[PDB]
């Protein structure tokens, strides 16, 4: 089997992707955001606080024939950003593009946190990093991804984000025609549950390439690109009147600058990311500071391709036995 959707941003500049998804009997389609960061699949829900819920889709377990409580389980998920949800599960089926799962835990909003319902485009989240991370207690649950591979025609998904425009998942298969070139594998660690990899160096615009180990997570649920202080540094210095400002929360540029390119190494192959996919806008509606794509690590404790970096390659998540990653240009 196999499946494909495509994924469209939530707005004009990137700031998640969303992605239809069909959950239970008859179907009830919700766009979720495709995370290779997470490993639980929750929804808003009939179940949500209502106060909680501002414009969402939700799903309905009562509506759905084939879904059933899983008794006892209850999940609770932080992220990143500091945002959170929590609620019980069921099981249902779920499709993507096509592509089915039966038995699949999906799981009830209880309670959102408030950056969750201030956003009306998102109706939840679907995990696509290791099952070891999923909340789900007493009984750990396993991503769509993981339910799916063993049937899949071989056990890969692929991420195709567009800049300011449409892309692709697909499953269980590598579309040849979507990337210029070849493909570049590289180790993964899971240890930590994440795509975790070894970057091997990067270049500002025309500059030379730095070759150094740079460790960090292939994460298409964060919406920028958080790398060591020093390459950070490297970069907006590259751009007249950059700067950080503890105030806004990161590196800020003037909004009538040129951004210059960034490069990233897979191996001995290059990414490179256009300057304007570092370009995130005015900091507020009306500012002439806009903010930056590419932005410190530093506190955060991992360093992150979030899908700034993401959407200027094909990427393969290769879930075979030994998993790797796979970036080509495009
Ligand atoms: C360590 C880490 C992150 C790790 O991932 C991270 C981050 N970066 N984008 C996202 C996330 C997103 C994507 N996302 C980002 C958004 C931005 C920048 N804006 C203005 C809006 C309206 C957004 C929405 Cl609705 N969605 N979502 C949905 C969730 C649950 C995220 C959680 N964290 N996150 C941040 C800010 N930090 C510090």
């Amino acid at each position: 089997s196999t499946g494909s959707a495509t994924t469209t941003p939530i707005d004009s500049l990137d700031d998640a992707y969303i992605t239809p998804v069909q959950i239970g009997t008859p179907a009830q389609t919700l766009n979720l955001d495709f995370d290779t960061g997470s490993s639980d699949l929750w929804v808003f829900s009939s179940e949500t606080t209502a106060s909680e819920v501002d414009g969402q889709t939700i799903y309905t377990p009562s509506k759905s024939t084939t879904a059933k409580l899983l008794s006892g389980a209850t999940w609770s998920i932080s992220y990143g950003d500091g945002s959170s949800s929590s609620g019980d599960v069921y099981t249902d089926t779920v499709s993507v593009g096509g592509l089915t799962v039966t038995g699949q835990a999906v799981e009830s909003a209880k309670k959102v946190s408030s950056s969750f319902t201030e956003d009306s485009t998102i109706d939840g989240l679907l995990g696509l990093a290791f099952s070891t991370l999923n909340t789900v207690s007493p009984t750990q649950q396993k991503t769509f991804f993981d339910n799916a591979k063993a049937s899949l025609d071989s056990p890969v998904f692929t991420a195709d984000l567009g800049y300011h425009a449409p892309g692709t998942y697909n499953f269980g298969f590598i579309d040849t025609t979507a990337y210029t070139g070849s493909i570049t594998y590289t180790a993964v660690s899971t240890k930590q549950g994440f795509w975790e990899w070894t970057s091997t160096g990067y270049a500002v615009g025309s500059g030379t390439f730095k070759s150094t180990s740079i460790d960090g997570i292939a994460d298409t649920g964060t919406t920028l690109l958080y790398l060591p202080a020093t390459v950070v540094s490297a970069y907006w210095a590259q751009v007249s009147g950059a700067k950080s400002s503890s105030s806004v929360g990161g590196y800020v540029f003037p909004c009538s600058a040129t951004l210059p390119s960034f490069t990233f190494g897979v191996g001995s192959a290059r990414i490179v990311i256009p300057g304007d996919y570092i370009d995130f806008g005015p900091i507020s509606t009306g500012s002439s500071s806009c903010f930056g794509g590419i932005q410190s690590s530093a506190g955060i404790g991992i360093n992150i391709f979030g899908d700034v970096a993401l959407k200027a390659a094909f990427v393969v998540f290769n879930g075979a036995t030994t998993p790797t990653l796979g970036f080509a240009s495009k």
